[PDB]
């Protein structure tokens, strides 16, 4: 409507762009196994800016060909300047590390500014505030995590490896990069005991029966920890949502 038409692949892309773009543009949203519908694709070609995270995640972003469709959408890989770790094929889940969520918002600002130079400074300022909020979050939880009685946890999938590097914590996913054999089940329960883990973290929108069973047979409590891959209910900013989840983690490792 007003300003540029911006499309994004999934919640962390949507929320970072939205906060960095402030009230200037039109920001909309369209995961490991997701293919765009014919409507999604049409709406990408129709946009000025489509923001996705990594071709290691939304692999389909590469099949887009604005040249053929005589469209002028700018296909934009927001995590390019980020070094990704190998599994562990790379682990895409950088967004749950507050610092790295920062670098990526800063990057999305840069691109918005290329597309629309008049408000360049404005994108920049919003990115800086986001960055500086991410750093207050990193610090607060750097303090909090060095005084917990349990530094290890298990999550429904391997989505928190970056969050875990950042806070000196150890994680294991029941599934891997994407949402487990009989051996793996056994290995997970052994990991739980070797490290004495008191909470298995399910995620909403993935069937929790396997986490409950592991927890049951292992003396551990199931709880919920969101990779922020699906959009959260409510009206919190990206980092408010990331904070609430760091805090579930700490309440449980406390
Ligand atoms: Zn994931």
């Amino acid at each position: 409507t007003q300003g540029m038409s911006v499309v994004t692949s999934f919640y962390p892309m949507y929320a970072m762009t939205k906060e960095v773009s402030g009230d200037l543009n039109d920001v909309r949203m369209i995961i490991h196994s997701f293919e765009p519908s014919v409507n999604d694709v049409a709406a990408i070609y129709d946009a000025d800016l489509f923001v996705y995270h990594s071709h290691t995640l939304e692999a389909w972003a590469r099949d887009l060909d604005p040249n053929l469709k005589k469209s002028k959408v700018d296909v934009f890989e927001a995590s390019k300047p980020l070094t990704l770790d190998r599994v562990k094929l790379y682990d895409p889940h950088t967004w749950t590390d507050p610092v790295l969520a920062g670098e990526e918002a800063v990057n999305i600002a840069k691109e918005l500014g290329r597309l629309d130079p008049k408000h360049k400074d404005s994108y920049t300022k919003n990115a800086k505030a986001f960055k500086k909020e991410a750093e207050q979050l990193t610090e607060e939880y750097t303090q909090k995590f060095k005084k917990v009685r349990s530094k290890t946890f298990v999550t429904q999938h391997t989505a928190f490896s970056y969050l875990a590097k950042r806070f000196g914590l150890k994680q294991l996913g029941i599934s891997g990069i994407s949402p487990p054999s009989p051996r793996q089940l056994k290995e997970i329960q052994d990991f739980v005991k070797e490290y004495n883990v008191k909470t298995i973290f399910a995620e909403d929108n993935v069937n929790p029966k396997i986490a409950h069973a592991i927890a049951k047979s292992t003396g551990a409590k199931v709880k919920t920890l969101s990779p922020l891959e699906a959009a959260p209910s409510g009206n919190k900013t990206y980092l408010e949502n990331l904070r609430a989840n760091l805090e579930v983690l700490y309440q449980q490792l406390k």
